[PDB]
């Protein structure tokens, strides 16, 4: 059964609610982004209206084979009427196609649902600048002050400089990057660009990337592994055993692997600056864990909420324990008292 924080009151709408069968009273199902915890349940057999971005719609059609007649893509930054209710989709600064949704309820209430997001000051000059938001359904993934990490730009600078140094010292080194979902494409694209290579990958991953509206993508990716010195593999294979096995398959073209695992936050963020990060090494294989986040840091989240000044906050992540719920509620009260709303 569908939980309360996935229902939008007085609209007939649910958000990211495809794993509960037919939800009583739901006339339209919104999907914020194409990550499996959120799309869980969609297939070629779904026959209710789905509202989403153009990119999410491309993935629904081609990867999950949802029929075209049920996919309703909406442009960003544009007032749209859906089943008698005004809505707006805004970029969430998460993975490709990820949106936040603004709902203008018939009674005058205004709700913002962030989906998954990485809060940024640029959001303070979207269509949010205008009007009051009464209720905020908030991505609280990293809602605790211990969660610090660098900007995406600083992490990409580190990865580019590391890869370029290694391959210039050894032109027979292979670079490998882990993936298990869409998002974080800049990691492998930036490294391939500095090295003058296309990114090599499976047919299945190539298909997924072709759905994303990335400019000049045919120039950047390929299924021909032999032509490429940046390879993508499943995240599960980014370990000494799996990389040893991959190196065997490359027919003596390479004699070294440099690999990257883009994680979220890890406990080594409490001790180590991005500049100081070192790999794990065994023989001719080195593995770097890099803290590339597509979710708000604690400080980014706090700044956005203190700017927005919502009347009520409904968390959508870490909702399953009393300890987590009490911790989040204490932070929301601190933020409100400090800022005066
Ligand atoms: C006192 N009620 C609370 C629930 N409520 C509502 O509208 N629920 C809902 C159901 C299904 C859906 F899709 C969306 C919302 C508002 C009035
Ligand atoms: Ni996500």
């Amino acid at each position: 059964t569908c939980p309360f924080y996935k229902k939008i009151p007085g609209t007939g709408f649910t958000v990211d609610a495809f794993q509960y069968g037919v939800v009583e009273g739901c006339t339209a199902y919104f999907l914020t982004h194409f990550h499996s915890d959120h799309y869980a349940g969609l297939s070629k057999h779904f026959t209710f209206p789905v509202y989403c971005s153009e990119i999410t719609g491309n993935l629904l059609k081609n990867k999950l084979h949802v029929q075209e007649q049920y996919i309703h893509p909406l442009p960003l930054d544009t007032e749209c009427i859906v089943n008698g209710v005004k809505v707006v989709l805004l970029d969430a600064n998460h993975c490709p196609g990820a949106v936040m949704i603004l709902f203008y309820l018939p009674n005058g209430t205004v709700i913002l649902h962030t989906g998954d997001f990485r809060a940024d000051p640029s959001m303070e000059r979207s269509l949010l600048a205008d009007q009051k938001v009464h209720m905020l359904y908030l991505d609280t993934t990293y809602c605790s002050p211990e969660y610090t990490f660098p900007s995406q730009q600083e992490v990409i600078r580190f990865a580019i400089n590391t890869a370029f140094e290694a391959v210039t010292l050894n032109p027979h080194a292979l670079v490998v990057c882990g993936t298990y979902s869409i998002g974080k494409e800049k990691v492998f694209l930036a490294i391939a660009d500095v090295l003058g290579s296309k990114v090599g990958m499976s047919q299945e991953k190539y298909k997924t990337l072709q759905c994303l509206n990335i400019p000049e993508i045919n120039s950047l990716i390929t299924t021909d592994m032999c032509s490429s010195l940046v390879h993508l593999l499943p995240m599960m294979q980014i370990n000494f055993k799996g990389l040893q096995s991959h190196l065997k398959k490359c027919g003596g073209k390479y004699n070294q692997i440099l690999a990257f695992r883009p994680t979220g936050w890890t406990h080594s963020n409490k001790f180590t600056r991005i500049a100081d990060v070192i790999p794990q090494t065994k023989g001719n294989i080195s593995i770097y864990g890099i803290p590339y986040s597509e979710h708000s840091s604690y400080l980014e989240m706090k700044r956005f909420v203190q700017w927005l000044k919502p009347q009520k906050i409904i968390p959508t992540v870490n909702v399953g324990t009393w300890k987590s719920r009490s911790t989040m509620e204490k932070y929301f009260r601190e933020w409100k008292l400090e800022a005066g709303y």
